[PDB]
């Protein structure tokens, strides 16, 4: 994928990690509502849907999204360096109960968070390189099934 189209459209949503990763998990609720219980059922401090959701564990969990997103961007040039962490990832996230079909559901989660705070910024060939590089990660994850 495009490295410097990646990098710079990664830079001022990378600064505010816990804002842009909550854009992009109500977008995932509301494409894939199915998502909520099993997020519920896997908390272990609160069992509500909006006591885990704000839990410590849940913004711990959105704050690994974007490290993984942002492990991706900052090895945009050579993914082989996450290729057995991703693949681990899978496996652990296929044990928890997720099913692949939901990364691709994140892909397009992803894609809204960006386009929310870039606007018109986010171009075509922006969106491109973002689906190419997102598209890698669920490959390398894929493994893990
Ligand atoms: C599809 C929606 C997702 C759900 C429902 C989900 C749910 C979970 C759950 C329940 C765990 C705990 C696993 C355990 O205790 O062993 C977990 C771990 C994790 N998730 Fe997710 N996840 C999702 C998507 C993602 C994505 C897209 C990423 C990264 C891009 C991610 C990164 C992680 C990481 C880094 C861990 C910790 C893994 C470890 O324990 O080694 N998750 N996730």
């Amino acid at each position: 994928p495009e490295p410097e189209l990646i990098r710079q459209s990664w830079r001022a949503v990378s600064r505010s990690p816990l804002e842009h990763g909550t854009v992009l998990f109500a977008r995932l609720f509301a494409l894939e509502p199915d998502l909520l219980p099993l997020f519920q059922y896997n908390c272990r401090q609160f069992s509500s849907p909006e006591d885990c959701l704000s839990s410590p564990e849940f913004l711990d969990h959105i704050r690994k999204v974007m490290l993984v997103i942002d492990a991706a961007v900052t090895n945009v040039e050579d993914l082989s360096s996450l290729e057995e962490y991703l693949a681990s990832l899978g496996r652990k996230h296929r044990a928890v109960g997720v099913k692949l079909s939901s990364f691709s559901t994140v892909g397009e989660s992803l894609l809204y968070m960006l386009e929310k705070s870039l606007g018109p910024a986010f171009t075509p060939a922006t969106r491109a390189a973002w689906s190419q590089l997102y598209g890698a990660v669920v490959q390398a994850m894929s493994r893990g099934w």
